[PDB]
């Protein structure tokens, strides 16, 4: 009846030596991580970048998310979104936000997605460009002050602004930036893969965890087949890029049909990498702030 958590994906704790170059480290962990689709990477304890967005100006109108919309077939600052998000969660669970077990939010999320008796609606500050108010990482833009002790983070290969993003092509010889996600409890992203089957890297700057599910690329067609069988027939003929706007599916349904699924709780200061053609989806445990970019190898 209640949700059964998938097995945990790999977590890596690189030494300072291994942490020198992201692409080299990702290439070395690939034989394991590609078999789980997603992995988590914990930087060394002393690697702590400052938060570098323009907080005074940061304003956005999040999208509304009706958790049960398939089954059924306003403007905020960072501060005022946080107040709304914490009030929502503490009221929903009748306890302080940090006291709510991650497993309980997870079980309740999947219950609500399939419930026709209770219509829970949340908001997500999703797909906000780093160009609007800056990246959460420091950048040598000349647009914001960088303290000496922060320069190493502006120059780090793990700063998402410094990941390689240009794919090799003939058109490149003939002829972009990270996105931000301000989460609250139950805000979510449905199953998808990246454009061009790209890798992605995701960093949780601060706040409560982001819960992830991943499927390895060798099972991509299995997942697509389960979607074909069980996803709303009204949307069955839609191209993948549109279907993936609403590809909501409980991980246990995929697991029951033989699709390998792995989970993790990404906590503040931790990276999640998604491998090429690894389907993923997830939800936020509470008020948080993430940055993500597609990268090339
Ligand atoms: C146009 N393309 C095509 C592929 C996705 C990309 C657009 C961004 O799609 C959002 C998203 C993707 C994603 N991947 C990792 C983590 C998170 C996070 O929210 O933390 C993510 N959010 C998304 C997708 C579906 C439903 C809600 C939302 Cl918000
Ligand atoms: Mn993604």
């Amino acid at each position: 009846a209640e949700f059964v958590p998938p097995p945990e994906c790999p977590v890596f704790e690189p030494s300072w030596e291994e942490f020198t170059d992201p692409l080299s480290f990702i290439g070395r962990i690939r034989p394991l991580a590609e078999k789980t689709g997603i992995c988590k990477i914990r930087p060394p304890k002393d690697w702590q970048p400052p938060f570098a967005c323009e907080v005074k100006s940061f304003r956005f109108t999040p999208r509304v998310q009706r958790l049960n919309e398939l089954e059924a077939m306003r403007e905020y600052t960072l501060q005022s979104f946080g107040e709304m998000a914490d009030n929502f969660k503490s009221d929903y669970f009748n306890m302080p936000v940090h006291m709510v077990p991650t497993e309980l939010v997870e079980k309740e999320f999947w219950r609500l997605v399939s419930s026709i008796e209770e219509d829970v609606i949340v908001e997500y500050g999703a797909d906000i460009s780093s160009k609007d108010f800056g990246s959460g990482f420091p950048v040598k833009d000349g647009r914001r002050k960088i303290l000496p002790e922060e320069e190493e983070y502006a120059l780090s290969g793990w700063n998402l602004n410094n990941m390689p993003v240009l794919e090799q092509s003939v058109l490149a010889h003939i002829n972009k930036v990270p996105w931000l996600y301000v989460g609250m409890c139950f805000s979510s992203f449905c199953w998808h893969i990246e454009d061009h089957w790209s890798y992605s890297i995701n960093y949780l700057h601060w706040g409560e965890p982001k819960t992830w599910y991943g499927v390895p690329s060798h099972a991509a067609e299995q997942l697509e087949e389960v979607m074909r069988e069980l996803a709303p027939e009204l949307f069955e003929s839609q191209p993948d890029l549109l279907h993936q706007l609403v590809t909501i599916m409980n991980p246990n349904v995929l697991m029951e049909h033989g699709v390998p699924v792995y989970r993790t709780n990404q906590c503040a200061g931790e990276f999640v990498v998604t491998f090429p053609r690894a389907y993923h989806s997830g939800f936020n445990q509470g008020y948080n702030f993430a940055e993500a970019v597609n990268f090339c190898t």
